[PDB]
C-alpha cells in the first residue's frame, strides 16, 4: 500500500482531510471521478474499499465545507468507519513526524500502518484507545445527557476512556460517578465497536441505578435527567452502539409491561 | 508528582529498571532502605503505594538480575501491575525524548503521566493495547499452548491484540484462526484486567469448539493440543486472568459430571 498521484480517471471515495476536519461538500463525502473534485494530480493513498470501489484519503485544504468526521455518522455508520480512519491516519503521520526516540524524520511504512525511522529502528503503530459507554436504567427511566462538547441537542448515555490500572467494570463505575455522581449495579457486557477518531474501542455496557441524584460535572455535560423509556427526547442515530443500548434498554422496559 | 534524589533512610519498593528490564537481586524484588540497595544520591520518582509504602522508579542499570517484569507476576500480582507500569513508564519516556510534532525536546508532565513539548503545544498520554484472551472449550476438553515468547514449559490460553476496525468477538475469531486454525462458537465475556508492560487491557473470554484441525502458526505457538479438564499440564499461576479462565472452564465440565 503505497500513495500515489491521482489520475484523471482515477474513481471512487475521497476522504480530502485538513487539520482534523474533512470536506464535504453539500454536507455529502466526495463520491465519482477525481475530476469531477478537482482532485486531478493530488497525491492520494487507498485506506480502503466500499461497496468495491475504493476509499481514497487526500490532504489537501478546501476553502469550504470542512467539518468534523461525526457529520458522517449520519450519512452512513459504515462509511463513517473508513472516512474517520483516514483523518486519524493524517493526524498519526502528523504526530510522528520526527522520530520520539531519536529525533530524525519518520516516513510511513509501505508494508504496516506504521511509522517507520529514517535513522534509527524504532517505529510507531496507531494506538486504539479503549473506551466505555452505558445505558443506566432506572426502573422505567434512562439516563440521558447533553454533552458540553457536541451542543448538538442529542440526548444519549455516558462515556468515557479507560485509565491506567483499570478494568472496565472499574471504568464504567468511575466515569459515571464522575460525570453524574450516581452509583450503579447489574454492570453486564453487551457489545463492542470500533470508533474511527479519536480511534477507540468502544465496550457497551448496560447497568442499573444503585444510589445517588445526578449532579452533572459541567466541563462534561449541559444536562442530564432520568426519562420515562416510551417517551424520549432527540436521541443519537440509528445503528450507532448509543441508539442500541438504548433502544435494549427500551425493549427490556416493555418486557416488563 | 515530581522525581527527587533519595536519602539514606528512604524506604520501599524499589523498581530500578534499565532497557525493559528490572533489578530482582535473589529473585526478589527491592523492599527496603535505599542504603541497603545502594540507591542513596539516585533519582526516583514515587509510581505508587502498596501496603501504605511507597513505590520508587529508578533508572539505572545493575550488573546482575535483571530480568523481565513477568517474573513478579510468580512474586505477587498486584505488585506486578505496580512494577510494569514502572518499567512501562521508562520506556513511555524513552519512546518520546523528542517531540513526533516539531522534532524539538520534551519533558514529562508534572500533574499527569504526560508528556510536555518544551517548544510546541503538543503533548502525549501513555496507550493502552486492547487485547484478548480466550479460553476454548470442546466438551470435556481445553485448548492449551506453549507459546515460542516465552518457552517457560507453561500451557496457557490464546491472547492477541485488537486489530483497527474490529469488534473484540472479531479480534478473539481472527486470533484464533490465525494461531490454531479452529473456528469458535458461543463467545463469551467474562472479565476484564490490566497488563502493565506492555500497557494493555486484557479481555477474556469464554468460547467452545466449532470446527477445525489445530495448525499451529509456529512464529506464536511451539505446540497445542486438547487436553482433559481434570488432567491438565503445567498451567500459569493462579490468580492471573489466564488462570482464572482454565478454572472456570474446569469448573463448568466439573457441572456436567
Ligand atoms: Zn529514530
Ligand atoms: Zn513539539
Amino acid at each position: 500500500h503505497m500513495d500515489r498521484i491521482i489520475e484523471k480517471l482515477d474513481h471512487g471515495w475521497w476522504v480530502v482531510s485538513h487539520e482534523q476536519k474533512l470536506w464535504l461538500p453539500k454536507g455529502e463525502l466526495p463520491y465519482g471521478e477525481a475530476a469531477n473534485f478537482d482532485l486531478v494530480g493530488q497525491r492520494a493513498l487507498q485506506i480502503g474499499e466500499w461497496q468495491g470501489e475504493p476509499v481514497w484519503l487526500v490532504q489537501q485544504q478546501r476553502r469550504h465545507d470542512m467539518g468534523s468526521v461525526r457529520q458522517v455518522i449520519d450519512l452512513d455508520v459504515g462509511l463513517f468507519q473508513l472516512a474517520g480512519r483516514g483523518v486519524q491516519l493524517a493526524e498519526f503521520y502528523r504526530s510522528h513526524k520526527y522520530c520520539g526516540y531519536c529525533g530524525h524524520e519518520m516516513y510511513p511504512s509501505k508494508t504496516e500502518w506504521a511509522m517507520l525511522c529514517s535513522h534509527c529502528r524504532e517505529r510507531y503503530y496507531p494506538q486504539i484507545a479503549p473506551c466505555i459507554i452505558v445505558a443506566i436504567r432506572r426502573d422505567d427511566s434512562i439516563l440521558l445527557a447533553q454533552h458540553t462538547r457536541h451542543r448538538n441537542g442529542v440526548h444519549t448515555v455516558l462515556a468515557g476512556f479507560v485509565e491506567v490500572g483499570e478494568t472496565l467494570e472499574q471504568a464504567v463505575a468511575r466515569e459515571v460517578m464522575e460525570e453524574s455522581g450516581i452509583k450503579v449495579k447489574n454492570l453486564r457486557y453487551v457489545t463492542s465497536q470500533p470508533w474511527p477518531f479519536p480511534q477507540s474501542l468502544m465496550t457497551a455496557f448496560m447497568a442499573e441505578y444503585d444510589s445517588g441524584d445526578i449532579v452533572i460535572d459541567p466541563k462534561e455535560l449541559l444536562e442530564a435527567n432520568w426519562y420515562r423509556y416510551d417517551d424520549l427526547p432527540l436521541l443519537p442515530p440509528p445503528g450507532t452502539v448509543a441508539r442500541r443500548l438504548i433502544e435494549d434498554t427500551v425493549a427490556m422496559c416493555r418486557a416488563e409491561y
